[PDB]
RNA sequence: GGCGACUGGUGAGUACGCC
């Protein structure tokens, strides 16, 4: 919860974007330009996802 | 450490790159 929690990076962090460890989304090494990391469709984003809990 | 880039869908910045 605390910001200091991120200090876990000292022993590998948890990227809440890619999921990988060692780094954080804040600075993910994902060589991506722009894509929906919610569905997995490049060109758009989650905020612009087509399957966003919409019936 | 600094910077750059970025995204903020991003912990706030340094995992990357370099020295
Ligand atoms: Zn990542
Ligand atoms: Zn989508």
């Amino acid at each position: 919860m605390q910001k200091g929690n991120f200090r876990n990076q000292r022993k590998t962090v948890k990227c809440f974007n890619c999921g990988k460890e060692g780094h954080i989304a804040k600075n993910c090494r994902a060589p991506r330009k722009k894509g929906c990391w919610k569905c997995g469709k490049e060109g758009h984003q989650m905020k612009d996802c087509t399957e966003r809990q919409a019936n």
